[PDB]
C-alpha cells in the first residue's frame, strides 16, 4: 500500500513526512509490476519526478545502495542519461517512463510513501 504526497519537500523532510503523518516510510520497489503501478499514479503530475525511499551512502571508494525501509535492494530501473557521477546521493523516479535518476537530497520534490 502507497500513497502519494503532493507537497514539495527535500528527501529528509519526505523522510520525516512518511514516517510521522502515515506510520510508513519512502517506498521502496523490488519488481517491474510495482514499478509500473507507481509510474501510473504519478503520470499526470505536472513536477518531472518524486522521491522514493532510495539513497547511496558510504564515504571512500567503498560505498553501498539502501532503503531507507530496511529491505534489500534487488532490483532497480535506471535512466540510460543522467549526470551518474556526483549527480546526488538520493533517489528519484521520473513521471514519464518510470525511470529512476540520481539528484541532490536538498531539491523539493513530491514523494511516495508505503504503510
Amino acid at each position: 500500500r502507497y500513497l502519494l504526497v503532493r507537497s514539495l519537500q527535500t528527501f529528509s523532510q519526505a523522510w520525516f513526512t512518511c514516517r510521522r503523518c502515515y506510520r510508513g516510510n519512502l517506498v521502496s520497489i523490488h519488481n517491474f509490476n510495482i514499478n509500473y503501478r507507481i509510474q501510473c499514479s504519478v503520470s499526470a503530475l505536472n513536477q518531472g519526478q518524486v522521491w522514493i525511499g532510495g539513497r547511496i551512502t558510504g564515504s571512500g571508494r567503498c560505498r553501498r545502495f539502501q532503503w531507507v525501509d530496511g529491505s534489500r535492494w534487488n532490483f532497480a530501473y535506471w535512466a540510460a542519461h543522467q549526470p551518474w557521477s556526483r549527480g546526488g546521493h538520493c533517489v528519484a523516479l521520473c513521471t514519464r517512463g518510470g525511470y529512476w535518476r540520481r539528484a541532490h537530497c536538498l531539491r523539493r520534490l513530491p514523494f511516495i510513501c508505503s504503510y
